[PDB]
């Protein structure tokens, strides 16, 4: 690998501790590094470091080489994972990243839902909620002018930070689009089949309106709590409902304004979807009247 000065970090700054997971073509583990800013080159601060697995072959590594470079193009922005920095000289590859400090946005509304003075007012109130979906949509607009398409988009793919700034992660992954087994369940139990847009599901088709069916899910997910869509809907069913143009009912304690925008993203055709910058717009709008 070259160096590239511009984002070379000596790992020997780099203090590796707990794992966070895997499924990524190589493992993330937590870590301390110093200096990261050079400024101040014995402060101490948590970063990601991305690494391949210790059996892994050369279809792995050039993988992570790709998520790298992808990541060093699509350049900083406050609503997605930043790149930090690399480790590619005089030892294994490491892929430096941000590290949130509250998990991914699923989990952190799940263990936030409201009991079923302050006796029933619940740690989510409605304006942070809308918050959330607005920052998601900001960073998938920086996505989109640095021509990504992310193919994935869920709440579990988005980090959370102590300041709770929504932060897109895993947007610069081979997500392996002509081989995709429908039924498996991920790591989480999860199916991704179900955040598929129609033409991605059935054309093989990926666009940045595919993402926009993908954050209507998303929107689904924020206003459930970090419910899981298509409710006790086998994927068997979920292709023939979709081959009849069904949708997702409205949620309990959801306002109509937000529901409309759902189902907008849900659009059969991706030419009348929202685009990011309307989506942006139109929560910015919602944010300014609550
Ligand atoms: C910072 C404090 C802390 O420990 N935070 C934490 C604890 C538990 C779970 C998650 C976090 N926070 C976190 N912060 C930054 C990054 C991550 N997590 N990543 C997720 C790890 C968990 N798990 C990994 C395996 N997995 C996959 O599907 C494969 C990725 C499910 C999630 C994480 O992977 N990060 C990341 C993001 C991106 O986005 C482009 C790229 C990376 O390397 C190139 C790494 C950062």
């Amino acid at each position: 690998l070259p160096l590239d000065p511009l984002w070379e970090f000596p790992r020997d700054r780099l203090v590796l501790g707990k794992p966070l997971g895997e499924g990524c073509f190589g493992q993330v583990v937590r870590a301390e590094a110093f200096g990261m800013d050079p400024a101040r080159p014995d402060q101490a601060s948590t970063v990601a470091v991305k690494m391949l697995k210790d059996n892994a072959s050369d279809k792995d590594l050039a993988d992570l080489v790709s998520e790298m470079e992808v990541m060093k193009l699509i350049g900083r922005h406050k609503n997605i994972i930043n790149l930090l920095g690399v480790c590619t000289q005089e030892g294994p590859l490491y892929v430096i990243v941000e590290c949130a400090a509250k998990g991914n946005l699923r989990e952190f509304l799940r263990a936030r839902r409201p009991p079923g003075p302050r006796s029933s007012e619940g740690p989510l109130s409605f304006p942070v909620l809308v918050s959330c979906a607005y920052q998601v949509a900001r960073g998938m607009q920086y996505l989109e002018s640095r021509k990504c398409i992310h193919r994935d988009l869920a709440a579990r793919n988005v980090l959370v930070t102590e300041d709770n700034v929504m932060k897109i992660a895993d947007f610069g992954l081979a997500r392996g689009v002509h081989h995709i087994d429908y039924y498996k369940k991920t790591s989480n139990g999860r199916l991704p089949v179900k955040w598929m847009a129609p033409e991605a599901l059935f054309d093989e088709v990926y666009t940045h309106q595919s993402d926009v069916w993908s954050f209507g899910i998303l929107l689904w997910e924020i206003f459930t709590l970090g419910g899981s869509p298509y409710p006790g809907i086998p994927v068997e069913e979920l292709f023939s409902l979709l081959r009849e143009g069904h949708r997702m009912d409205r949620p309990p304690h959801c306002p109509p304004e937000l529901y409309g925008l759902m189902r907008e993203c849900w659009h059969a055709a991706p030419s009348q979807r929202p685009t990011f910058k309307q989506l942006v717009e139109a929560l910015d709008k919602v944010l300014l009247a609550v």
